[PDB]
Parts: C-alpha cells; sequence; structure tokens
C-alpha cells in the first residue's frame, strides 16, 4: 500500500506542472519519493518532477510502485483544494487512487501504466554554463520578452546572464551579472529558444523560489526550479531553435 | 410611508439570493420585518427571504406594505454601492422606490403587484434529518461535487451527515460525523438533487453563515441560510429527483 | 540628450491616459517638465498632460525636445513594469527610445513628429463654475450613472453640484453641497455628456486623486485630475452634447 500526506500547495502545483505537458504520466512511489517525467506530443519539452521523502508529512509506502494517473482529472480536482489544505493520497491496490482533504474523499480509477506513454529517458546534457537566480525575476524576464518576440536567445559569459528579444523596431534585454546572481559560473553559452514554453514554464513558479539554468550552445536548456518552500524540484527541458 | 435604512451588504446579498431565481418580486414591509418569496420559471428551486426589523439600522414602516420590484435592475444598481455603504429605501406613494446611498439617490418605477406572478404558497414540509454546519463548507463541498457529477446524493443517519457524487470513472464522499457538526439530530434521511441549483445557492454565502439543512427522503430539501452577519434569512428549496 | 527617472506608476497612469485617445503621440521634455497634449479620431476628446520636473526623481536635459512615440507599444511594455519600479527613459539621438527598469532595458525606435496628426491648440475656455473633488467619489458617480443611461447632465449653482442621468423607468442623481466639496464657487452651469467618454476618462483615477471641474453650459468640460500622489496633471476636455 501507499499512504502519504503532502500540503495542498505541493500536490497543485506539481500537478499543473505536469498537466502543462501532458494529460496523463506515470508516477513513481520510490523508497527516496515520488518521481515522475513526462514529454509534450510535440517533443519540443520535458518534465521531470522529484519530491524527496521528506518534503512530505508522512510518507509510508510498502514496496516501490507505479501507478497511470489521469492528470487532467487531478488537476480538476485540486482545484477545490485549497494550499492550506493537508491532503492525504492512498493506494490499497492497482486501480483506485484516494485523494482526502478536509472533509472530502475522492476515488479516481488508475490508469494501467502500460497503456501510457512509454516512459522517457533523462538525457545526459552536458552543459557549461550554470545560473542560479530568483525565478520570480526569471518569470518577469520572460514576460517583457514575451511583449517582443515569440523567441529569445540566452545568453552566458563572464560578464553574466542575458536573455534577448528583438522585434521589428522594438528590442528588449535582461542582463544580471555574477555579482547580482545567487550562483554563476561564468560559463560561456548562446542558445534560443521559444518565449511560448518558457512562459508556461513559469506558470509554476513565482518569487522566492529557486531557478538554477543550465546552458549550453545550440543544446536544450535545463531549468531546475525548486518550488513550494522548495519542497519539491520541477525541471523543464526545452529543445533549442537555430541561434545565429 | 416606507424608509428604512440597512447595510449595502445586507441589501446586496438579498437582492442576490432572490433574482438568482426570478427577475420581478413582490417585496412585503411588514411590522416584524421585510418578508419575500418566489418560485423559479422551471418551479424547480423557491427561495424565501426575511430581514427582520431588528437587522435594520432604521426600520419605519406607517402600514404593512406590498410593492412590485424588478429585481434585475435592483440588482444591476447594487453592483455601484459598497458593502460598507449604508442604504436607505423610502417608497412614498405606490409607484416609485428611492434607493439613497453616499451622495446618490437611485428613483425605479415600482411594478403592480398583481403584474407579477401570484405571491406562492410556502410548503409544510415534514423533514426528518436536521444538519446545522457552516455555509462555506457546504459551498466547498457542492464544489467538489460539481467536478464530478452534475447530481448529487444528501445522506443522513446517525452516523453523520453525507452528500456524494459519482461519475463514470471517479467519485468523491463529504462527510462529517455528529461531533463535527454544530447541530445534528441523526434523523434518517437520503435524496437525491442538481448541482447546478446548490451551487447557484451558494453563491450568497461563505465561510462564517450559518446553513441549516431540513432533509428527507425523495422529498425538497430546504437549505436555510442565515447570511450577513446573521441578519438576514435566505432559504432555498430545491425539488428533488429520484435517489435509487 | 534626454535622461530621466520616474516611478513605475507614474510612466504607466500617464501612458495610460494619453492612450485612451490615441496610438501616437509628441512627448515634449521641457526646461519645465514633460508635457502632451492629442484628439481623440472622433474630436470629441482631448487629454493634456503635464508632468512638473520636480516630480521626477531625476530630470536631466539639453535642449528642449520634442519626439513622437508608439503609445501603443509604451503602454504594452509597461504592463511588464511594476508601479514601485523606478524607470529611467533615456534618448540619445532622435530616432530611439530607451526604457530602463529592474534588469531591463528596452528600446523602441521612435517615430517622426512630422508624421503625427498636428500638434492640437489648447482651447481657451471660459468657464463659470469650479468645482473641486475626490476622483474616486466622481468615478462612483459616472459608474453609477452609466446604470442608468448614456449621457448624464453636469449642474451647478449655489446649492451645490449634481450629475443627473435619466432613464425610461429610472434615474439617479449625485448631489453635493459647498461643505461637502473641497473647493465650490458656485457658479452657475449646465451641460450634457456622454458617459462612455467620462467612464474611460476615470479609469486612470481613483480615491485620493483630486479632480477639478471646471463647467459652463453647452461648453466642454474640463477634467482636471491630479494623479499618482499629485504627481501628475492629466486633464481631459470633453465636447457637450445638446443640454435642455
Amino acid at each position: 500500500m501507499i499512504d502519504v500526506i503532502m500540503t495542498g500547495e505541493l500536490l497543485k502545483t506539481v500537478t499543473r506542472a505536469i498537466v502543462a505537458l501532458v494529460s496523463e504520466a506515470r508516477i513513481h512511489f520510490l523508497e527516496k519519493g515520488l518521481h515522475s517525467r513526462a514529454v509534450d506530443p510535440a517533443n519540443v519539452a520535458m518534465v521531470i518532477v522529484d519530491i524527496p521523502k521528506d518534503s512530505f508529512e508522512v510518507y509510508n509506502i510498502d514496496e516501490e510502485k507505479t501507478i497511470g494517473v489521469d492528470m487532467d482529472r487531478i488537476f480538476d480536482i485540486s482545484k477545490s483544494i485549497s494550499t492550506k489544505d493537508l491532503v492525504e493520497l492512498i493506494v490499497e491496490d492497482e486501480s483506485t487512487l484516494k485523494v482526502k482533504f478536509g472533509s472530502v474523499e475522492y476515488k479516481v480509477a488508475l490508469i494501467d501504466p502500460s497503456a501510457i506513454r512509454k516512459e522517457p529517458r533523462i538525457p545526459e546534457l552536458e552543459l557549461p554554463a550554470k545560473i542560479v537566480m530568483d525565478a520570480g525575476e526569471f518569470k518577469k524576464a520572460i514576460a517583457a520578452a514575451d511583449k517582443i518576440s515569440d523567441q529569445v536567445i540566452f545568453r552566458s559569459d563572464k560578464e553574466g546572464f542575458r536573455i534577448e528579444a528583438k522585434g521589428d523596431v522594438d528590442s528588449i534585454v535582461f542582463h544580471m551579472t555574477e555579482t547580482e546572481l545567487i550562483e554563476f559560473n561564468g560559463g560561456e553559452a548562446r542558445s534560443m529558444f521559444s518565449v511560448d514554453y518558457l512562459k508556461e514554464f513559469c506558470k509554476v513558479a513565482g518569487s522566492g523560489d529557486l531557478l538554477t539554468i543550465h546552458l549550453g550552445t545550440n543544446y536544450p536548456v535545463r531549468l531546475v526550479f525548486e518550488l513550494v518552500g522548495g519542497r519539491a524540484k520541477v525541471e523543464y527541458i526545452l529543445a533549442p531553435r537555430i541561434e545565429s
């Protein structure tokens, strides 16, 4: 059996992060905690979620188990859950997931894991640039860029980190030097990405959340967000466009 | 003449509660206070509003009087009124209603009471189950059920009160025991109702408001809400569906 | 060169006030401060904006300069600016405007002032009535009138200031006596105006902002708003309808 208790905000945020890309997903309850990964239909973005066992109020599992979940449903139900509610998830067999919060108990039929798209592999990306900043600040940068173009360039070097967008008659540059960043290795990298996806990624993040960016040149970017008081790690990987 | 003064929130809430079902209504200014009742077009729900004279800041009437009011208009005008404004209602003759608040005076033509649908009678429902709880908690239960089905079962017995909804692959159960409820008589009852109407009823209620449910088996349910600091009694009665 | 620093709220509010009427505008950086005036396409309303140099945190200009600005763009970009951000505007040449706030630098191509509709002249209106009140209160009056009609009468005399609207079966009167107003000269005047424009004007104002109304009979009304902590003067002039 699986029986865990987590804050409502933790469940709502991780559910929202996953459903942003897929409507169904395999959820692994491992000895070390919860894990889930998925790639979107267009194969342009991937999401990797990790909730260490210590981020849960209670984490009791017998054997490690994988369940198939209808993410659209859990997301819909999560909207009736308060961020301040404590939520208990229970799986006694293999066909039903119980979600309890307040005076309510929701029961949803699980999906056969095999019926879900094959479990994707995590790319062993070798990236030279590492940038650590506030997720809210990043979110604002993307929001500003979104008003100028549908594509942005991420650039890193010894002088800092920049996010640039160019339009027909206007342009915008977000720039932070090493001293302004939380952590920065000065690695040299430059890649271009779709603003649409970046904007969607930021919907589960805000001021106070940590963001670690792993960047290369003409390589997918890794955006590692630490959310909900640092209880969850939500990494989004986005394929690159041609930077020239 | 009729001359009363009430809080903006009191007028806004009671107006909203009535217009939810009808666009016109007879408003009775009785020695004991304000009274109004109406049934919706489909004859599926009824609303009974009572504002005791002591809930008003000022309640001065000569003789008991009944006026016909265009509820869509009062509701529209009430949107320009603040919950913290004090509102004065005046009827000097029989054709005009004056609504004063802030530095504004609104005058609306009254409707001939006779032109309005016959005054409905209050059903003398004999119900075995009585449940008293927080209206906000009830509202949340209905909101959760609404995500699962368009119908819900209300069930009461010695073990408490439950609200259940079932879908094709999921279900939800809200349950509170006698100790969790404010007041409960343990009466046995079970009826099914439309979530659409229940959801609409709850729009004028929130955490802190009292709700008394009178329930029977295959009988209309009585939902007595005490709103605006307990100043108004707004009872909604909803016809049942077949529970089996 | 032009180099000024202002609060985000100041830029956002003045930008919104101007774009309400036009999509392009001439902005004058004078020794005494910023000035801009424009009339809408229908020639029914005009806006005159004045930001004294002392309302800026920094105001450094070489020679007085006039620039042409795409107001739709600045407005769009201003949405990514926080009211609490400090914004720096820089014009080093004549073709580019730099907008800096936070860690972002926006560059927009300027418009040739000549390509913009001829600079309008300020009408030397001679009006007998002067009314000073809270802009938020005025805004509420217009909002109330808007529910009754698409036209309102502004009336002033020794007994105070009134805003009246009449519908088929209802009416509304907003009235404030001399003692209730901040300043009032008791001038006699009566004119009728379009609620649509008045409502739009009030979108940049709120409680706490000062409004000085200059009113005549069958003459355009002057609505002088002092916004953003009294840092900006935004005057709207609205052509009259036939009052009878």
